[PDB]
Formats: C-alpha cells, structure tokens, sequence
C-alpha cells in the first residue's frame, strides 16, 4: 500500500500538488535541507523520480536503540568515577544557561525527581509530526531516560548522578516503545535540536547558532542508536547541526563489527566505543570508535521514578556527551563563547574533538579505542589552560 520516502528537491520546480496528484501526502517539510518526506502508494513511486524538481528518492530506512539490560541514598555510578566527572563539579555542572544538551532517543520520564529539574524541552518527533505534547514526549522503552540520567541525573541525595548533572537537556524522541526508529523521524529530531522550542535556527540572523544565549539551540546532539544506512538527507542533516556549531556524538553499535554503525561512522559525528570495569574494550563493540567510554553495567535513571542497570555503546555515549557538556559550559563560563566542534584528525586544544582526543586515556589512534577513554577533569583543565 502506501510507504514513506524521503525527496530532495529544487524548492523552485518541485510542485508538492503533483504528489497530493498522485494519491499522496507531504507528511514533513524540511526548514533546514531542501527535501521533504512523503507517503505515496507504492507503485506510484516510479512516477515521483519523474516530477520536476525531484532530484532523489531515498526509502526510510530503520535504526535502532543500542542499550539493553545488564542481568537509596545517591549512588554514584562507576562509569562517572571512570570519566573523572565528580571533579569538574567545583568548576562547573553544566549549569550554564547557554548550554542544552539534545538527546534524541525513546523518549525521558520527564517528571522523574532525580531528572525533572534538568528537562528543559520535551519533543516527539515519531511519525514525522512533531509534537510538544507531555503523552508525546514521554518514554515508553526506559532507554532515553537511562542515557538522558547518565548525562544529568541531579547531584542530590537521591538516585545517582549524571557526567554533567547541572546540564539542561532537550529530550528528543525518534525512537518508538520498541526502541525503533525511522531515518526520517531522527533526521526531523536532529533539525528540531538545531531549531529548538522557538522554531527559529538564527533568530537574531546573526550567524552564530550554538553558543549565542539569544538563540535556543543545543550545544550538543547525542545519538544513543544506529543503522546500517547510509542515506543522503540524513548526512545533509548531520552536515547542518555541524555547521552550526554543535558538537553530535553517536554509539559505535553493538555487533562487534570493523567499523561504526551510522550516524557515528560519518566524519562530522563522534562514533564512541564501550569499556567495562576492567578497561577492557567489550566485545560487542563495533570498532573504529573516535574515543571510547564505560559502557557496562551502567545504573542510571530509568522508568518510572526507577534505577536500572543496562549495556551496551547506547550507554557510553551519553558519558562523551556529557564531557563535552562541561568543557563547553567550563569554556563558556571563563571566555564568553564556545570551542569549535573540531575533526577527527584533530590534535589541538583549540577543538572540543581535538581536546577529547588528547585527554583520552590511551590504554595515539587505535581501532578498538579509538583514541581511549575520556577523562572530563583532564578535557576541562585543557580547555581551561
Ligand atoms: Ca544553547
Ligand atoms: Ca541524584
Ligand atoms: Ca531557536
Ligand atoms: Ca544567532
Ligand atoms: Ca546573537
């Protein structure tokens, strides 16, 4: 019957009526990016490659979750430790109010007391319609809620305690109850975490996108999930968060495989491998990460008003995000602006990628590690000096 494709077009000739033409709809049109998601019968898909303006058709491709469970007072959870996040604290929590973290995931249990004070922004995305609604925007898996307590879970005398514990989040749900998601619905996550709750990428029209206190967007886009597709206007949409200024951080994947699953294989996104207690590299860990982080037997937030324990590079990722949360809000909070997202290749201080890079705690580029463990305390002191 009908399925959902994803145009890129020339928004001069392409006529949106010849696909409503065709028995179709516009399901969602990208302010970003020149292209636009439809649903069309499928065997009319042969004449869509023939309307004017249309330059390319692509499917919807399928991504998926990368965490899944390991089988009262505040805990501090080992992987914080590990990153050596409690120190920076006396510097920064993240609580600079220029600094969102978006997190794009199942969904956040955003009344949870040791996450609530941290949720600034809740968003559905699913289905191609975006939707502000708390029923929306909430968890039904319990992954985005893990990732998003690894991130900021409060510093308090409840639950545990987040990398970044000070950090404002914009939770952004791609990802469905099964822990499934389109390509479309996470490249639409990605341009809200760029658009933010105004709607608007550069307000002022200034420029500047993160790091500019008069605009909204986040600083940080983390992607606890991944898929085997590489498609063109979800790398248009990546190539738009990074030019921007903000920092996109993805899980490696879980199959053991040579190399990252997408979006963390391409060149713009920092893939992030798993460690365990042991500082061994797990061997589910897909390899060729840029840099790597504890990612078993993680405790974190987890639905509702609950603590759970999971595995997998969904659960390092979030610590990587977190790192860069608090040398973004550190450097923001001395100088008044933010560090360049920077390259893989990068080995200067003048880079948030190129700080990550030489702090990591090499165990000097490797394929399992990439280039080691991120260490919060050290990235912060070379932002800072
Ligand atoms: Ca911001
Ligand atoms: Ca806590
Ligand atoms: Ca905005
Ligand atoms: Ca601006
Ligand atoms: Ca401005």
């Amino acid at each position: 019957n009908t399925i959902r494709v994803i145009v890129s077009v020339d928004k001069a000739k392409f006529n949106p009526h010849e696909v409503l033409g065709i028995g179709g709809h516009i399901v969602y049109q990208f302010k970003l990016i020149p292209a636009v998601v439809v649903d069309v019968p499928a065997n009319a898909v042969g004449k869509l490659k023939k309307m004017p303006g249309v330059e390319k058709v692509e499917f919807d491709h399928q991504a998926v979750l990368l965490g899944k469970p390991s089988w009262p007072a505040q805990t501090i959870p080992w992987g914080i430790e590990r990153v050596k996040a409690p120190s920076v604290w006396s510097i920064t929590d993240g609580s600079v109010s220029v600094i969102q973290v978006a997190v794009l995931d199942t969904g956040v249990d955003y009344d949870h007391p040791d996450l609530a004070a941290n949720i600034a922004w809740c968003v559905s995305t699913l289905r191609g319609k975006v939707s502000t609604k708390l029923r929306d925007c909430a968890d039904q898996n319990g992954h985005g809620t893990h990732v998003i307590g690894t991130i900021a879970a409060l510093n308090n005398d409840i639950g545990v305690v987040g990398v970044a514990p000070g950090v404002q989040i914009y939770s952004v749900r791609v990802l469905d109850a099964r822990g499934s998601g389109s390509y479309s619905d996470i490249a639409i996550g990605i341009e809200q975490a760029i658009l933010g709750p105004d709607g608007v990428a550069d307000k002022d029209g200034d420029g500047i996108i993160a790091g500019d206190p008069d605009d909204d967007a986040a600083e940080v886009i983390s992607m606890s999930l991944g898929g085997p597709a590489d498609d063109s206007y979800l790398y248009d949409m990546i190539i738009q968060a990074y030019n921007a200024g903000i920092v996109i951080v993805a899980a490696s994947g879980n199959e053991g495989a040579p190399s990252p699953s997408y979006p963390a294989a391409y060149p713009e996104v920092i893939a992030v491998g798993a460690i365990d207690s042991n500082d061994n590299i797990a061997s589910f860990s897909n390899r060729q990460p840029e840099v790597s982080a504890p990612g078993v037997d993680i405790l974190s937030t987890y639905p509702d008003d609950s603590y759970e324990t999971l595995m997998g590079t969904a659960m390092a990722t979030p610590h990587v995000s977190g790192v860069v949360a608090l040398i973004q809000a550190a450097y923001y909070q001395k100088y008044g602006k933010i560090l360049p997202v920077g390259t893989f290749d990068d080995i200067s201080k003048n880079t948030v990628r190129g700080i990550l890079h030489i702090t990591a705690d090499a165990l000097g580029w490797d394929a399992d590690y990439g280039y080691g463990v991120v260490r919060a305390a050290l990235a912060v002191q070379a932002a800072l000096g």
